[PDB]
C-alpha cells in the first residue's frame, strides 16, 4: 500500500469523506494507505476529524453516531467532496440499521449531490459477516442508483484487502 495512492493519482482533485459508525475500522484504514502527515484537528468539540493530504488527494475521517450542534459543521466538509467511502462493521449485524440511518442522512444531502459512494463491507474476515450482495438489500441501496454512483467493496482493513480495488474503483470514476 505504500504510495499506491500517489502512482494512481498523481496529484488529480480528488476529496475523499471516510465515515461510518464507531468500530467500523475507518482509521485503520487510513493509516494503512500510508497517505502522508495526518492531521488530527477538532474544529469544534464534540467532533474529532482525521485528515491527511497527498499531492492533491485529501482525506476527512470521522465518527457518525450523534451530537446534532455539529451537523451544520459537517455540511462545510461535505462542500467539494469527491467521493464518500462508508465504513460499515460486516460482522455487527444488530448494529447495521443504525449504520444505514446515519449513510442516508449523509450520502442524501444537498452538498453530496451526485457523490461518488464506497461501502466498505469491513471485518469480512470475521465468522458471520453479512455477504455484500446482503448489505445490499439490508441498506436498500437500489434507492441511490437514480443519482449516485455505488459499489459496496468486501474489505479486511487489518490486511489491506480490498483497499488497493477501492482506490482503483473510486480512480476509475473521476476526472
Ligand atoms: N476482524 C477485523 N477487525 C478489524 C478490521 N478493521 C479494524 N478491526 C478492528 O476494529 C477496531 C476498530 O478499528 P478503528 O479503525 O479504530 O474503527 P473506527 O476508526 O471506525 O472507530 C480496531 O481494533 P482495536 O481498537 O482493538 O485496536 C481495529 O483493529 C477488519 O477488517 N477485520
Ligand atoms: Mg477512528
Amino acid at each position: 500500500m505504500g504510495g499506491l495512492v500517489s502512482k494512481l493519482f498523481k496529484n488529480r482533485e480528488m476529496r475523499i469523506l471516510m465515515l461510518g459508525l464507531d468500530n467500523a475500522g475507518k482509521t485503520t484504514i487510513l493509516y494503512k494507505l500510508k497517505l502522508g502527515k495526518t492531521s488530527k484537528t477538532v474544529p469544534t468539540v464534540g467532533f474529532n476529524v482525521e485528515t491527511v493530504k497527498h499531492k492533491n488527494v485529501s482525506f476527512a475521517v470521522w465518527d457518525c453516531g450523534g451530537q446534532e450542534r455539529i451537523r451544520p459543521l459537517w455540511r462545510h466538509y461535505f462542500t467539494g467532496t469527491n467521493a464518500l467511502i462508508y465504513v460499515v462493521d460486516s460482522s455487527d449485524v444488530d448494529r447495521l440499521e443504525e449504520s444505514k440511518q446515519e449513510l442516508f442522512r449523509i450520502v442524501t444531502d444537498k452538498e453530496l449531490t451526485n457523490c461518488l459512494l464506497v461501502v466498505l463491507a469491513n471485518k469480512q474476515d470475521v465468522d458471520g459477516a453479512v455477504k455484500p450482495k446482503d448489505l445490499i438489500e439490508r441498506f436498500q441501496l437500489n434507492k441511490l442508483t437514480g443519482e449516485h454512483t455505488w459499489s459496496v467493496i468486501p474489505t479486511i482493513a487489518i490486511d489491506g484487502t480490498g483497499l488497493v480495488e477501492t482506490l482503483n474503483w473510486i480512480s476509475s470514476h473521476s476526472k
